[PDB]
């Protein structure tokens, strides 16, 4: 959609870059939400209207094509995001998913390089990324989730799209979605928005799940028909690692007897473990909190590879066929060489409560904890802190 003539403030974000040699450096970095969560109008002399809500094409009568789509549709920019629920200070990102005053943006943000005109590209295979949390906002049923996608460096800025990532254009996702706009066009015929998604972090106080996501596509790429669908071209499910699943308790919750104690602050560390040739193998997850290392678990189940990494012999042996199918660890390792945008958001689930997140075989959360009418009476206003983004060389970016 064309840009309109409120200006967007982006909120800056001071992140680092680690070597071993010469430790944790920072750079500046800036924070855009999502191009379909800023205000989208109809142009000046056509009567008031939406350009389309998430799940449908744009509207035939202002975008019968991309061309009329471009001009009729204007994308407004966000002077201050704290009304979105984004705000930074130094080094942390704050996302609230429910204001004070009731609104609930359940805001979706990425990190822009300092140009403000692309995304930061992460080449992440061979190297770690770590970040600082504060999780204790999150009940059960809430998602706070940190991730990449393979979107446009510019957010395919074009002749129709001039505002690219500067307005947060571009975004897809493992899920193959309908939105009105895919690479900030008018999405005509109607086609979902697919690419490779490393989901880094998605977690509560009660439960953290890592996920690779794989398609058989390089970049964005727009599904009709059966492509979108479960047996299409991306995985959907995931190969999901989660202490809860591959029956370990006690690893990861509120309180002294967990190893992770999600009501104090912890740091997050990945890595992104790669052979001679540069192909990813391994996906490491490890925790540090009081200045403490805590090192995965080991999986503990019956039938189930016994491991404390994410690689191809667990997740065939999980039962994550389409992960396997559409390109398993190589695949994903080959997207993340490619470079992936880092997204950054904080949602709930009315229809399904995020039971795959926390519930049953993947958490200690009973049937309707999880339910948005349950997490309103266990924390009104749910929010997670992001602190210290920080990636590079393995075993440089944590202290004790
Ligand atoms: C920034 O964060 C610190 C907590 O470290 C707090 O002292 C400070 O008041 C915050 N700044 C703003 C503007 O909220
Ligand atoms: C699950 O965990 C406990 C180990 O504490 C063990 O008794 C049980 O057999 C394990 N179950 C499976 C299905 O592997």
């Amino acid at each position: 959609q064309k840009p309109g003539e409120t200006k967007e403030v982006h909120p800056q974000l001071t992140t680092f870059r680690c070597t071993k040699r010469g430790g944790c450096k920072p750079a500046t970095n800036f924070i855009v939400l999502d191009s379909l969560s800023h205000p989208i109008h109809r142009a000046e002399g056509l009567g008031p209207g939406g350009c389309g809500d998430w799940g449908n094409p744009p509207p035939k009568d202002v975008c019968p094509d991309v061309e009329s789509c471009a001009k009729n549709c204007i994308m407004e920019g966000i002077p201050d995001y704290s009304q979105y629920g984004v705000t930074t200070n130094g080094t942390s990102l704050r996302l609230q998913h429910i204001l004070p005053d009731g609104r609930v943006p359940s805001p979706r943000v990425y990190l822009l390089d300092k140009t403000k005109r692309r995304y930061e590209m992460l080449h992440l295979t061979g190297f770690e990324f770590t970040f600082d949390v504060d999780a204790t906002k999150l009940p059960c049923g809430m998602n706070s989730a940190l991730y990449l996608s393979e979107m446009h460096p510019t957010g395919a800025k074009s002749k129709y799209n001039p505002g690219g990532a500067y307005y947060g254009t571009g975004y897809c996702d493992a899920q193959c979605f309908v939105t009105p706009f895919i690479n900030g066009l008018g999405n005509i015929e109607g086609k979902g928005s697919c690419c490779n998604e490393m989901d880094i972090w998605e977690a509560n106080s009660r439960a953290s799940h890592v996920a690779p996501h794989t398609c058989n596509k390089k970049g964005l790429y727009l599904c009709e028909g059966e492509e979108c669908a479960f047996e299409g071209v991306c995985d959907k499910n995931g190969c999901g690692w989660n202490n809860y699943r591959v029956n370990v308790t006690d690893y990861y919750g509120r309180g002294e007897e967990f190893k992770v104690n999600t009501l104090k602050p912890f740091t997050v560390v990945t890595q992104f473990l790669a052979n001679r040739r540069g192909k990813l193998e391994k996906i490491h997850r490890f925790y540090v909190q009081d200045g403490k290392v805590i090192e995965s678990f080991y999986t503990n189940k019956e039938g189930v590879p016994y491991t404390n990494m994410i690689d191809d012999e667990f997740c065939e042996a999980t039962g994550s066929r389409k992960y396997m199918e559409l390109g398993a660890t190589q695949g994903m390792g080959e997207a993340l060489t490619r470079g992936m945008v880092l997204a950054m958001s904080i949602w709930w689930d009315q229809g399904g409560n995020m039971e795959w997140l926390d519930h049953g075989e993947a958490g200690p959360c009973a049937k309707g904890e999880g339910a948005p009418s349950n997490i309103v009476q266990v924390e009104p206003f749910p929010e997670v802190t992001y602190t210290n983004l920080r990636w590079g060389e393995i075993g440089s970016t944590y202290q004790e």
